[PDB]
């Protein structure tokens, strides 16, 4: 019984933030866009922290392959979202927050598995 809730407290910070983003793409403006974005780059990177910790003191390899497919995944997420750059991301953007909120509800199956 080791990183489970704690990884999951990232996973939570991150689909926390999805759902305020998913306001902000309705919404459609640069301050609170940007502003989300600064939040997830942050979130999503406080989220590799707790889990490449982990995966260092993995008892069991399987732990650290869970641990280090998440951990590339999340980073993934915020590399698509740093490529936005901000051109004209409102329509095009809450289709693309859908992924990432499925993704990261599919993060917590494959840790939960049955939560
Ligand atoms: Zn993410
Ligand atoms: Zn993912
Ligand atoms: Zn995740």
């Amino acid at each position: 019984m080791d990183e489970l809730r704690e990884l999951l407290k990232a996973e939570q910070q991150g689909i926390k933030i999805l759902k305020e983003v998913l306001k902000k793409a309705k919404e459609g403006d640069e301050q609170e866009l940007a502003r989300l974005n600064q939040e997830i780059v942050k979130a999503e990177k406080q989220g590799v922290k707790v889990y490449k910790e982990a995966a260092e003191k993995a008892r069991n390899p399987e732990k650290r392959q869970v641990i280090d497919k998440i951990l590339e995944d999340e980073e993934k997420h915020i590399e698509w979202h740093k490529a936005a750059s901000k051109q004209g991301n409102a329509e095009q953007f809450a289709s693309l927050v859908q992924q990432h909120l499925q993704d990261e509800q599919r993060h917590v199956e494959e840790i939960e598995k049955k939560n």
